[PDB]
């Protein structure tokens, strides 16, 4: 078997390869001589005269390389220690501790003098526990598993959200740190809508939604990818809003669902706000500094424009000329799209928590918050023709005063109905019996 | 100057414990491997991980 051979001609060093090569001809050059049948003497006598090189050495070679093949001739020319103590010391580097490897070791040589274990080099150990494995050292953290056709422009879709660093004080008020919700055609990389609020969830991403396909149309083919690899809550309106599906809505608009920093939270306007990653930031400047809800979000406008029409964008399509705008403005012109109809848009307008419908077909909805304060009672003939107890309200903030839709808990539209600081104060007397009843108790 | 109330249930203490040091005749002036990152408290130290799950730890 030539693979051993070979393996070990292949794991020769260079210079070994490079001593085989110049011992290789002197041994060709001999084996011609003796071929023509000339005297030994004469034929190492000549080899070792016009090459420097012992005659014994190359008449011994040339016998030990005589069994071997002449393809292969130049590959033929090239811790006993206490178990107890290793598992100790390899035990101890994989607790999530992960000590210092020589004080982790001195540990070992306490525990070594009480048992009399007999201990390998330092740097034998931590040789050794390189060649354990890379698996290990996750082993130990877990980490590594932490870790492990043509596109047409509006055809594929990436939703992706953002929370802002930046203190900004909101319409209500309070000053809160925004979060964005962006949506990206993903072949010109063209931001194409976004929606800011006070807290994540799904009414920025519907709107932001609402945004771009009003603007720009809804693809005859069209794919949305939101990597998850509901939202909802009170009360904005006064009334609650919404645990719902939206996943039906975007099957609906025929689309098939799949699961800036330097631009906005590092613009100078907004420098009083942005902390910046800083590890230790006093709390005393910032109630002064946060910025206004309008110049945060004329800044994000801003941002987003010129992040969009910035050139030398480094990607196929732009080919490190064009920015993003551009390619966006000449593929989305070789592209089929459609323009949604008025009721489609509408159907899109928002949801508010089932309301109860009374004998004569009649519910309420109490507004408040950031509209104008009023008891809105609604009521059809339907309502009470049929079979209801409770019903979804879906309705347009500005046409809250005139039309609503009425739609069963599973969905089925009904018909619509047409229209015939508050718990604030709680949450404030509740965070101040909580604060000096929480300063009565550290004390 | 720490202080604070009441581990004897009466409160303990203001005061100047800089006059005992200059009464004692001392003139005043103005292992987190060995502790810390021992084995034995693996599950109660966490480490410098910026992200670490506080569900496990009331048990640790």
């Amino acid at each position: 078997d030539r693979e051993a051979l070979w393996s070990k001609w292949d794991n020769a060093s260079d210079s070994q390869r490079r001593l085989a090569e110049k011992w290789l001809p002197a041994v060709q050059a001999a084996d011609e001589m003796l071929n023509q049948g000339i005297s030994t003497k004469t034929a190492f006598a000549t080899v070792a005269g016009h090459y420097q090189v012992s005659a014994s050495t190359l008449r011994d070679k040339y016998y030990q390389v005589q069994k071997f093949a002449k393809p292969d001739w130049a590959a033929a020319l090239v811790s006993e220690f206490d178990e107890d103590a290793w598992q100790f010391l390899i035990a101890d580097y994989l607790r999530p501790e992960k000590p210092a490897f020589r004080k982790c070791y001195e540990r070992l040589e306490l525990a070594a003098r009480e048992h009399g274990w007999s201990i390998p080099s330092r740097a034998t150990a931590f040789r050794r526990i390189q060649q354990l494995d890379e698996a290990m050292v996750v082993a130990c953290r877990e980490g590594e598993h932490a870790l492990m056709e043509h596109l047409d422009a509006m055809q594929w879709i990436n939703g992706d959200g953002y929370l802002h660093n930046v203190f900004v004080r909101w319409f209500n008020g309070d000053v809160i740190r925004p979060k964005t919700w962006f949506w990206q055609d993903v072949k010109t990389r063209k931001i194409l809508g976004w929606r800011c609020d006070v807290s994540e969830n799904i009414d920025s991403i519907r709107l932001s939604f609402m945004d771009v396909v009003t603007r720009y149309g809804i693809p005859e083919d069209f794919h949305i990818t939101i990597d998850n690899t509901t939202g909802g809550a009170p009360n904005r309106y006064r009334f609650k809003v919404k645990e719902d599906d939206p996943k039906g809505l975007f099957l609906l608009m025929g689309a098939k669902m799949h699961w800036l920093e330097e631009y906005v939270d590092k613009h100078p306007a907004l420098a009083g706000a942005y902390t910046g990653p800083n590890p230790q930031a006093k709390p005393d400047n910032y109630g002064d500094r946060a910025v206004d809800a309008e110049l945060f979000l004329k800044t994000l406008a801003e941002g987003v424009a010129m992040f969009n029409a910035r050139t030398g964008r480094e990607t196929e399509m732009c080919g490190g000329k064009l920015s993003f705008d551009d390619v966006f403005e000449r593929e989305y012109a070789r592209t089929i799209v459609r323009k949604p109809t008025e009721e489609q848009k509408r159907m899109l307008l928002l949801p508010a928590e089932a309301v109860n419908v009374s004998r004569k077909g009649e519910f309420t909805l109490k507004v408040g918050g950031s509209l104008k304060g009023a008891k809105n009672v609604y009521y059809n003939l339907a309502l009470m023709l049929a079979g209801v107890k409770k019903v979804v309200v879906r309705f347009d903030p500005q046409q809250l005063h005139s039309t609503v839709y009425c739609y069963t808990l599973d969905g089925r539209f009904i018909c619509e109905a047409e229209c015939l600081r508050e718990y604030r104060r709680r949450q404030k007397q509740l965070k101040s019996a909580t604060k000096a009843a929480i300063k009565a108790q550290k004390q």
